[PDB]
């Protein structure tokens, strides 16, 4: 059975991670065809080493590879370093141009070591943040997009104050979520998707019986992007709607409106998609497990679980 | 099995409705003894009614029942009337004032029609609202607990606008939602709850970083709570705490971060708690159904159900 349908960039993470290691797992248990789609971002040195450990030696002739985040000394499995928090963020920044420039249609990063990036001097409150950054755009033009237990929940706003969020809110901010989450869609192997917009007020403010804020906002958003053709309920209060289960993306006007949903029904098989301008970026949902780095203890089913969620077909 | 252990009222509702049916074909469902901790509020003129419709003549005289609500003339079934707009509230109003008295512990409010009330001139924004009327408090010291599969989950505001919601929170305000969530768990069945607080801000504003309002508003609130020997948890950001899984009573912020979650996980089977001073009140979570009024179809599982909540053992 095939996961891999689509052109993918894969940074390896943090080298004395565990992620060289479950790069390979995951490439290894592909097909030829399949591992010829994939480019692997990152040092060479640090998959030489998970290889011999591994004993997938093999396998590294059969790798489309692009060199980034180079080290100036050997491997150290298992230590935080800065190098290794310097490698961590070239790899997946050569990985995101690459989505830009249109040489790949999505991205998965293998996982980072927080402390290491600090202690390296680099700003990194996660991959949203990092994305823009990288992009050139603010951190308001990037959307996550969170999916699990059959849900797909883009969110217009984020990691800011609910009232910051409500005097940022406006009819475009909404569009563009959307426009950015149908892109996301078709990748995600939904071309044509039944989309649910969620009320900024309880009860998608009952008319204008509990705020202005829906007819000033979600109301006009949802009519525009009738206009252009998509197929389009709301807003509705979010419970509500929810609660149907008949719409293959929801859009969340607020962070916790999203994120109660997806970790009450998916606390274990779910992932974040940060999409950009043409740029869609997951993680794979685990951490770097610096203790068993090297040890042959990992094993690549998150990541693989990524792979078949943005290499779906059309 | 028997499901009522204490006293209770159950004002019938709208007396055109499906409410005088369902309460009947409850009542019919308990042994002689439960029927017994039972008193109904309502006119007699419409119990009659429906006891010729879902056959249950015998029933009549072993009912508890207190006249309120009298109507002039008929009881049309089916029909929006003014008249049946007022027996509802008086009926309901007569077990409320049972409940505030001691008379019982406990009212549930068969289903009402929103139109027949406002078309007698009564204002109605729901229980939360007539309950405080009764009471003599003010509407926002009435706070709405969901309960479903498990979770309670009160609320500091509720039916408002977002921002009007985060210009009335205070310390105090939480205080009061959770000393009348506590006093309403001993009555459910649990003495010496387990609460968890809800952030207003993601993250419960992780710190200060995403807003100022949890450091002014949850923080010290959660610490006042301790202090006269609570267990309270948070605050937390609401998506995280849910997952844990480990309390008995969660209070949400806005009306959306507590009503996303219960129909989500209980769409149907979630019951909606209106407390004020030792007063709870519930409804059952449907209509007054106009249209199957008189036919003798209805289901009386929800009443069923609230009426096994609200008659809890311990
Ligand atoms: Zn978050
Ligand atoms: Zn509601």
């Amino acid at each position: 059975m095939t996961i891999v349908h689509r052109r993918l960039a894969l940074a390896i993470g943090d080298p004395h991670g565990i992620g060289p290691e479950i790069a390979l797992k995951a490439l290894q248990q592909l097909s030829a065809t399949e591992r010829s789609l994939i480019k692997v971002y990152g040092p060479w040195s640090a998959l030489e080493q998970a290889a011999q450990i591994c004993q997938m030696e093999s396998l590294l002739q059969d790798l489309i590879h692009e060199e980034a985040g180079s080290l100036a000394q050997p491997v150290q499995c298992g230590e935080i370093t800065p190098q290794a928090g310097l490698s961590t963020v070239q790899s997946a920044t050569a990985a995101i141009r690459a989505c830009e420039s249109g040489e790949v249609d999505a991205v998965i990063a293998c996982p980072h070591h927080e402390t290491a990036i600090h202690r390296a001097g680099i700003a990194f409150s996660g991959y949203p943040s990092l994305l823009a950054n990288v992009l050139g755009m603010n951190e308001d033009e990037v959307f996550l997009m969170l999916v699990g237990a059959g849900l797909r929940i883009v969110h217009v706003t984020l990691h800011e104050s609910v009232r910051s969020a409500l005097e940022r809110l406006s009819p475009q901010l909404v569009i563009n979520a959307v426009d950015a989450a149908v892109q996301t869609c078709t990748l995600l192997g939904v071309p044509k998707p039944q989309v649910a917009v969620f009320g900024i007020n309880p009860h998608a403010s009952e008319g204008q019986l509990f705020g202005l804020e829906d007819s000033q906002i979600t109301v006009p958003a949802v009519e525009t992007l009738r206009k252009r053709g998509l197929t389009v309920d709301g807003p509705m209060g979010a419970d509500m709607v929810l609660a149907q289960r008949k719409h293959d993306l929801y859009v969340a006007m607020l962070h916790d409106q999203g994120h109660i949903p997806i970790k009450l029904l998916a606390p274990n098989g779910a992932s974040a998609l940060s999409i950009g301008g043409r740029v869609v970026l997951s993680s794979v949902g685990h951490g770097s497990a610096m203790d068993i780095a090297g040890r042959g203890v990992a094993d690549a089913t998150a990541l693989l679980r990524t792979i078949a969620l943005l290499g779906a077909q059309p």
